[PDB]
């Protein structure tokens, strides 16, 4: 089966019951947390009510949709995961609790979003963790007579992150697939001084792109059929230094106040509304395969219809397993989700 994936989190402002699960094959419920005292996977009090109903609810609209419980994510404490992965006993309690929790709540899979291991030792220990996790998943399948839980991971665009190499052999051998985070290449909180496409499929300038990421993962020895390309339903707004200079790599002064206070981020839906209200000029850049818009001193990078269509055709043509969206609530009336699904077409 090909993957048409979508991530959801409670604080996204889309009600669980309003996720259009007909546009996806796999939905990822984000995020379960690590209890550092127990070294067990848990669900926070705030997430409890929705996470327990996640699978049954989304399956009402589409009984064939499969669900993942996603783990950790961008706001998690990476040191807690490093500690957990350090020892056989803490790995075992994490592994066992994750499998129990997935089964208890009806999830068909577990998705590790550790962002990111902090040292080479942590990367090595991640490799060991996945070895043991796979064995335990296979054993539970055998013992219960049930189909094995799926195991995936959301990973950096390239297999080298923060100067550290992923345990690529372990990822390739143990995971059903990897979710490539082909976005956040640039953003006001890490690259404030110039505009850039945060998810560009191509990059002739610096080779920071989704295609270059795919290529790096392939060169590292992960098979093409285990790659799923991430697509963002959001973007970032920069403040331009000079409103007249508004292409890629235009001088900037950090986040624009049209975006979120903390990081300048905006959902695709919010960007679409902004384009209408400000009469912003929009650009599809065919070289990079990405969109941006500008109005006055405000400049926003995002993926619109043509970019989503072209990305999906590109990865389909290349023999990747599929795509996923971060995150479903960011879409405008399921526009990009439908574009992606229908562009892919038949999902097997």
């Amino acid at each position: 089966q090909n993957v048409k994936g979508g991530y959801w989190f409670k604080d996204s402002g889309l009600a669980l019951n309003n996720i259009d699960s007909t546009l996806f094959t796999h939905l990822f419920c984000a995020f379960a947390d690590l209890n550092p005292q127990l070294n067990q996977l848990i669900i926070s009090p705030e997430n409890q009510d929705s996470f327990r109903q996640f699978t049954s609810t989304v399956q009402r609209k589409n009984p064939s949709v499969k669900t993942f419980l996603s783990i950790a994510g961008g706001r998690a404490n990476s040191t807690a995961y490093g500690i957990m992965a350090r020892q056989p006993n803490s790995r075992k309690s994490f592994i066992d609790s994750s499998i129990r929790l997935a089964r208890q709540l009806g999830f068909h899979g577990l998705d590790l979003d550790w962002q990111y291991p902090l040292s080479a030792a942590d990367m090595t220990n991640l490799g060991t963790l996945l070895n043991e996790w796979r064995t335990a998943i296979n054993t539970e399948a055998r013992n219960s007579g049930r189909a094995a839980l799926l195991l995936t991971a959301a990973v950096s665009n390239s297999p080298r992150v923060n100067g550290l190499n992923y345990p690529v052999e372990s990822l390739a051998r143990n995971l059903d697939w990897i979710n490539l985070m082909a976005y956040d290449f640039y953003g006001p909180n890490w690259s404030p001084s110039q505009t850039n496409s945060h998810a560009q499929l191509f990059d002739p300038v610096n080779h920071v792109s989704g295609s270059d990421g795919i290529n790096a993962w392939i060169q590292a020895g992960v098979p093409t059929k285990k790659l799923v390309l991430g697509i963002p339903f959001y973007g970032y707004a920069w403040r331009l230094v000079n409103a007249n200079i508004h292409g890629l790599r235009a001088p900037a002064a950090g986040k624009s106040n049209v975006g979120a206070v903390d990081d300048g981020s905006m959902t695709y839906n919010r960007i679409r509304d902004y384009i209408v209200e400000s009469r912003a000029t929009t650009v599809y850049n065919a070289t990079i395969v990405g969109d941006y818009c500008y109005s006055g001193s405000n400049w926003i990078s995002y993926d619109d219809t043509q970019t989503v269509r072209n990305k999906v055709n590109y990865v389909k043509g290349r023999g990747l397993l599929g795509y996923f969206a971060w995150h479903v609530a960011g879409d405008q009336n399921w526009g990009l989700s439908r574009t992606a699904s229908q562009t892919w077409g038949v999902s097997f």
